[PDB]
């Protein structure tokens, strides 16, 4: 192959110029991303039931979903909790790989034979599935300039969905819109005395506003069939709904022959207002409307990006002067900064190398071919990227900016060699790169063949860790494929036609690379003496050798696991969670000091607080702030987002009225709230609620007052008081009260009822009958209510109905259909998950027969990873063999050379000890590179010594002599590498956790690869060859 | 009107108009809702009414030959030809007297 | 029996909203007719499958279902794969062409 | 040559697909606003007969 | 029009102004594709040219 392209440099030429007009022309549709799609796909359904209890929520309507999703396929899991506020949240985990969008039909599929049991309330507010991106892509905040304290948020939200909701849910890229408020609707605050006074019912006036407010379709008269004579079709438009409080105001209750007339304004307050008042949104301690934008699967996040951004700003045009919108949390930001941050990393190794062929070649024409060589595979490695579906992502940037120096390899051997036989021989360079390619051809092909077949079993992993390193891995995989092919077909054609003759007998040398040259003479005649000393002793070095290998073993046995380092987000998550029964004036109180605390602070640039929202469940004493930091450039480490979670959970330590906690972010969006471990404490013998907790507070109790673990919670609401009402039967009936009377009382005065639709701008909205603020805040209220007896007469509650107080679930947890108490934690500082994991296997051992335990999400990925890591590691362990037996034609020389391997892992296992990272995936692919390198390195020295070996050489005397030949290209590419890498592991700023992890490992490894790999291989070989007496 | 002035004038266009219905006459019923509820007319009345009257009713369903085929309601022709049919209809009260 | 404004309101605007962000919209056209006729065309971009078109507008318009009035819903919606254009139309006729 | 190709080749109106010969053609029947189905009938019983 | 009144492109309107705008990319494609081949053949530039 390589000698036609010497003859025809031209196709070669052509060649390249194919390849990286591909890799140009593909470029612009890069998908870009923090992290690939990891998480597994996720379908969510909700379910809204106004006025319901966490417990009745659970027992009749998701109990009754929860019967019906069971049985889909590829269920991974299914968590469901029911809350208070009527709300029941259901998310399905499936396998990683599956179609989401069957998923989401099959689900749908079931929820329709679900759907016949539902209550009539539910069904008319309806059940929504929806894909589950966890995690939002941004948020967008409208907020009145002027910062006023009687911020009509209602109005304001209503615009919101009036005019910018619709827009930013039809863009490209949006995968589901979350709305953190609610839209406008009619609100009807009835005055239940008054309705006592007039001798009125609650449900009087629901179906006086359900048959007065409704549409009428009239129709058209001379309608078909029509009358020959009459011809004038024309539209009877009657007006039945009503469009403006006036109107409604104006609903008859009740009137007389004479003329008078009661009317719903009589009764009650009539306004437009929120049709739900659950949740409610806040930023730098001043009311504001928020919504967060998740992205759909399989989409470029900076143009989807900079499209909401510029869609917003044309919308700009268009907002109420008073009016101004924000992005207060944007993950795109780091994304941009990140990538940036590698590119330049790619520029400075770009040039660092080119220095070192400078210094070694000693002329800018040599120095300049792999220079040329190198962008060509990277832009090929674009090109089949974006073939395989993948995207620009961190662990890619990781991936080309590591491929660049074992890229280099290739081209730096063929430049080298071609450079040793023009000072040899002096042959010129047609001639020349013949022979050195004819030299070097199967070296060349073997070693692309072993680094591919070195990564080739990573790109099989599954998992969340099988994604991370399928796109690693597969990069690194396409680059050095193209690597190969491009050194069998490139480059010979440019060193036929870029090298230029040397005149025979140029060894002298004007200025220091005179020294450069002298002293690297001397350095490979003192490393040839060195192996000349140390041929003889072969047999007493292995002791030195099995010493190196059992000292690997021992330090990787110690070294701390881990699944992502946690890295620098901008942003933290700040909980409120006042006890249970907590109004939320007093959440608001305790969220204005939190504010105001965190105003307070220079790290901060921007607070938003969302009120009934958080980690733990929804309610009204539940709460979650998202505080974002300033630019990295602008924070120091003592202002990271640690030393900040850390400086606030120190200043609110002691708050008096309820709970605050401050948390880091997860790693790894969509695989959980926080970081560190989730299990599910299940209820596999149906012990009970009661037993269930007292087991609960068991296994809290144990885990946190353990120092392994930085802090261990109920994730969900705890138990609170309720007001039972004993409801005598017997007495109700007697005084003619029906069940279903009091039951559309308490339910309409206090649960709020939708009655139906009005007409608000062209919009349909909710009309809601709730009592008044004053008439319900307390427990005499519910016994002042009065209810109509089959003869017109009104009967207090208060004469049949009692109120006891007991204690029960606000929320209502299930897994696996079983009922379930889910336990969250975090490791210490310096504890990895792992021996958390087995403490916890050992504590639930002990546990009473019958509960169950259950990994979920990181820790469930985290289980199959560590299971999968040792096949991994033999899988690739034998293929490197089989594919070493196959081009050395021979067993002996594999065995030779595969002794190399725990030299370079011994220097992976020092260097991240010594730094004290733990054994993360990024340790584990960068020792991984390292394996293969040093694998490069032992193949560059055995494919010349097994040469010279058939040549006549004696054993000794063939190693001296290909060892002191192939000393330079080793120090040459190994340096190469090293400086090439170096600046990953002293990175900083966005990201720089990966980068050091990455690049203290890699820098150790090859380190010792090189330093001590290039002493012993050839003892190996001398060694093994003695030993098994082979001949050539 | 402005762009069809503009372009219906323009002879780059064989003909340029409104894919679409243009706008008709409607006969608005203005109903007195207090006059009708002092009568003791419900507006469910005059609603269903209007409707089954004018737009036809679908009742329920009944078996012609085999096939479930829908049972519409609607007045005779001559009964609905002119807007005058309109303000003949009749509602019950809460007495059961018939109100025009 | 529905005017045209009452279609576009009541049900018409009601199906638009939800309809919207399903994926591959390239745009949507909605017509609401005095017949009590609402037509709805939603085109993608080319290249798209029909069938999860399909799937995930149904899956849009069972969310929608809660919300129109029970006449419509007893009457029921239809969501089609439009091939624009007809292949053929056959016609029956009687062979005396009688006026009755 | 070439600079005559440009000069031509610029002066080439576009088209989309030309018009074919398909057999059968379209007629619009569209009366005032509240025009009774029976007026629509006439006017297609002259478009008919002509 | 007044600012707010707008327009867009449906159908036929669309897909003539997406091809109006594909036509030169995909001369000039065709015109570089074809050089590099020939370029490949004859192992010249000049001849190509």
């Amino acid at each position: 192959m390589p000698l036609f392209f010497i003859r025809r440099p031209n196709f070669a030429w052509v060649v390249a110029l194919f390849i990286s007009l591909g890799g140009l022309l593909v470029i612009p549709f890069l998908p870009v991303a923090q992290y690939p799609n990891v998480a597994p796909p996720q379908i969510t359904v909700t379910a809204t039931y106004p006025g319901a209890s966490a417990q009745v929520l659970t027992d009749s309507v998701t109990s009754v979903i929860e019967e019906e999703l069971n049985g889909a396929k590829n269920l991974l899991y299914f968590e469901s909790t029911s809350n208070a506020n009527g709300i029941a949240e259901i998310t399905v985990t499936f396998q990683p790989g599956t179609d989401p969008e069957l998923a989401q039909v099959d689900v749908q599929n079931r929820l329709k034979k679900a759907e016949a049991r539902m209550p009539q309330a539910v069904l008319t507010l309806g059940i929504q599935t929806e894909q589950a991106t966890a995690g939002f892509l941004l948020i967008y905040s409208l907020r009145y300039k002027d910062g006023d304290k009687n911020a009509n948020t209602t109005a304001l939200a209503d615009y919101a969905v009036r005019n910018v909701n619709n827009e930013i849910r039809r863009l490209p890229g949006v995968g589901k819109l979350q709305f953190f408020d609610s839209e406008a609707a009619m609100r009807v605050w009835i005055d239940p005395q008054k309705l006592v006074g007039y001798g009125l019912s609650i449900d009087d006036v629901n179906n006086a506003i359900r048959t007065q407010n409704v549409q009428v379709p009239a129709g058209a008269f001379g309608s078909t069939p029509g009358s020959s004579e009459q011809e004038l079709t024309a539209t009877l438009t009657v007006k039945g709904t009503l469009d403006n409080p006036e109107e409604f105001a104006a609903i008859v209750l009740r009137a007389n022959q004479d003329g008078s007339r009661l009317t719903l304004g009589d009764v009650a307050r009539i306004e437009v207002g929120s049709q739900d008042y659950n949740f409610g949104s806040r930023q730098d301690g001043k009311p504001a409307v928020a919504a967060a934008v998740q992205l759909s699967p399989g989409a470029n996040a900076i143009q989807t990006a900079e499209a909401v951004k510029q869609r917003l700003t044309e919308l700009s045009a268009n907002f109420p002067d008073n009016v101004e919108f924000s992005v207060p949390y944007d993950t795109s930001r780091f994304v941009d900064v990140a990538i940036d941050k590698v590119i330049m990393t790619l520029i400075e190794a770009m040039v660092l190398v080119f220095l070192v062929m400078f210094l070694f070649l000693q002329n800018v024409r040599y120095t300049l071919i792999p220079s040329i060589v190198v962008p060509v595979c990277l832009l090929g490695t674009l090109t089949f990227m974006y073939l395989l579906g993948f995207s620009v992502n961190m662990m890619t940037m990781f991936g080309m900016v590591l491929a660049i120096g074992i890229l280099v390899d290739d081209a730096i051997v063929v430049v080298e060699n071609v450079e040793r036989i023009m000072a040899e021989e002096g042959l010129a360079p047609v001639p020349a790169t013949i022979k050195a390619m004819g030299q070097v051809s199967g070296a060349i092909i073997g070693i692309t063949l072993v680094l591919s077949a070195v990564f080739l079993p990573l790109a099989f992993m599954a998992g969340s860790v099988g994604v991370i390193y399928q796109q690693f891995s597969l990069s690194l995989a396409v680059s050095i494929l193209f690597s190969g092919f491009l050194a069998l077909t490139f480059t010979p054609a440019l060193c036929a036609t870029l090298l230029k003759p040397i005149p025979v007998g140029h060894h002298e040398k004007t200025g220091f690379f005179g020294w450069f040259n002298r002293k690297f003479t001397s350095l490979t005649s003192r490393y040839t003496k060195l192996n000349d000393k140390l041929v003889p002793r072969a047999g007493r070095v292995m002791f030195i050798y099995l010493g190196v290998v059992v000292l690997m073993g021992f330090l990787y046995m110690r070294l701390p696991e881990s699944f992502v380092p946690v890295e620098d987000q901008g942003y933290m998550i700040v909980d409120i969670q006042l006890p249970p029964g907590a109004t939320r004036e007093r959440t608001s109180a305790a969220g204005g000091e939190l504010e105001s605390f965190l105003m307070a602070r220079e790290a901060v640039q921007t607070t938003f607080l969302v009120l009934g929202f958080s980690f733990s469940g929804m309610g009204e004493n539940a709460a979650i702030a998202f505080p974002l930091l300033k630019d990295w450039s602008e924070r120091d480490s003592s202002q990271s987002p640690e030393a900040e979670s850390a400086a606030v959970n120190q200043h609110f330590a002691n708050l008096d009225d309820g709970a605050i906690m401050a948390v880091p972010p997860p790693p790894v969006e969509g695989l959980g709230n926080s970081g560190g471990f989730a299990l599910r404490l299940q209820d596999r013998a149906g012990l009970g609620r009661d037993a269930l907790l007292a087991a609960r507070d068991e296994v809290l109790g144990k885990v946190n007052g353990n120092p392994k673990f930085l802090y261990a919670m109920m994730e969900g609401l705890a138990e609170a008081p309720q007001l039972r009402l004993v409801i005598d039967r017997e007495q109700a009936r007697t005084l003619g009260v029906s069940f279903e009377a009091i039951s559309s009382a308490l339910s309409t005065a206090f649960g709020s009822s939708v009655i139906n639709d009005f007409a608000n701008a062209g919009r349909q909205q909710r009309v809601v009958v709730q009592a008044e603020q004053a008439e319900r805040m307390t427990p005499e209220s519910v016994l002042r209510l009065h209810v109509p007896n089959d003869s017109g007469s009104l009967v207090p509650l208060s004469a049949f109905v009692t109120t006891s107080w007991e204690e029960g679930p606000v929320q209502v947890a299930r897994y696996n259909g079983y009922p379930s108490i889910r336990i969250a934690g975090d490791a210490a500082p310096g504890v990895s998950t792992g021996e958390a994991m087995l403490e916890l296997e050992r504590i639930a051992a002990e546990l009473p027969e019958g509960i169950g335990y259950e990994w979920t999400g990181l820790s469930y990925q985290e289980r199959v990873a560590s299971g999968q890591a040792t096949m991994l590691f033999a899988l690739a362990i034998t293929v490197v063999f089989l594919l070493l037996v196959a081009l050395y034609e021979s067993w002996a020389i594999p065995l030779t050379v595969m002794l190399i391997v725990p030299v370079g892992a011994l220097g992976a296992v020092l260097a991240v000890t010594a730094i004290g990272l733990p054994n993360d995936v990024y340790f584990k692919v960068g020792l991984i590179t390292v394996i293969g390198l040093a694998a490069k390195n032992a193949i560059l020295i055995v494919e010349f010594a097994k040469d010279l070996w058939e040549d006549g050489y004696s054993l000794r005397d063939a190693a001296v002599e290909a060892a002191r030949l192939r000393f330079r290209p080793i120090i040459m590419t190994s340096m190469a590498f090293m400086l090439g890498v170096v600046p990953l592991a002293i990175a900083t700023g966005a990201g720089a956790a990966s980068q050091r992890a990455l690049g203290t490992g890699v820098l150790g490894g090859m380190l010792s690869a090189t330093m001590l790999g290039v002493i012993f291989v050839p003892i190996f070989f001398v060694w093994v060859l003695s030993l098994l007496r082979t001949k050539p």
